[PDB]
């Protein structure tokens, strides 16, 4: 497989100026969604502070004290009405989500337990999470006049964080997928070659067209299916709507409530 490289190639984005750098960066980044079907952006810094917490998260899985499976799913408070996040134990990984770092009472309690990662992974998280909100908008306008924002839910997005390790693609509206330990994720362009993004210890960020995002568009946007190979730590943020939130569609221009919920939608 063909390795695609991306440092000083993608648009730069800057950590203290990313709502500007994106607008600057909107015409590369619509036309890589184009060209490709993913998306793709240098954040200096953003490796840095992804390797640390992925460091620190392989070291908390070793942790024979408070164990990180003490925080297993099943044994974390859950909202009544969302995903499932926590810790799930064996390949191993966390789910982050905006709820858990905003403590909805004692879903935080994996992060006071391992507040080292706990504080890396709340700060990548925001960094993702206004990125990937940027990559929405970026998105949107590429869509007919009069679609609606994306509405991104803080609360309902997830950081997931992999220790241990088929062609897939994300149900949700946007996957960003952050700077890995390794390489091995490879992602398929539009003429059906696969490709590998050349990412592990860089600070480009690739974003991932999700199935929400496919039906929201009504299929003008195709899934960034992906795959990994191996020849090992990794992280990336699901972006959620809100689940109880009414679905849309933009069929043929026009827009389109349905009675079925994001939420319906997962299920
Ligand atoms: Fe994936």
């Amino acid at each position: 497989v063909p390795l695609m490289e991306l440092s000083g190639r993608a648009p730069v984005v800057r950590l203290h100026d990313i709502e500007a750098d994106m607008a600057a960066a909107t015409d590369a980044i619509r036309s890589q969604l184009t060209g490709w079907g993913f998306m793709a952006a240098e954040v200096p810094g953003i490796g840095e502070r992804v390797e640390a917490m992925m460091n620190e998260f392989a070291a908390a899985c070793r942790a024979t004290g408070p164990s990180l499976s003490d925080y297993a799913y099943d044994v974390v408070p859950q909202l009544a009405v969302g995903g499932t996040h926590g810790f799930f134990p064996y390949k191993e990984f966390i789910h982050v989500s905006g709820a858990m770092i905003g403590d909805q009472p004692g879903a935080g309690d994996v992060l006071r337990a391992f507040p080292a990662f706990g504080t890396r992974a709340a700060e990548v998280f925001d960094i993702a999470f206004r990125l990937i909100s940027l990559f929405g908008e970026v998105v949107r306008g590429m869509m007919p006049p009069g679609t609606p924002e994306l509405d991104l839910s803080h609360d309902a997005t997830n950081l997931r964080v992999i220790h241990y390790r088929h062609e897939h693609s994300g149900i949700q509206m946007l996957g960003l997928q952050l700077p890995p330990s390794d390489q091995g994720l490879q992602y398929v362009l539009h003429d059906g070659t696969w490709v590998e993004p050349v990412i592990a210890g860089t600070d480009v960020v690739l974003c991932a067209i999700g199935r929400m995002l496919t039906s929201a568009s009504d299929g003008r946007f195709r899934p960034s299916t992906h795959r990994v190979h191996t020849k090992r730590l990794s992280s990336v943020l699901f972006a959620y709507p809100q689940h109880k939130a009414r679905q849309w569609k933009m069929v043929d221009g026009e827009l389109m409530s349905l009675n079925a919920t994001w939420g319906d939608f997962i299920d």
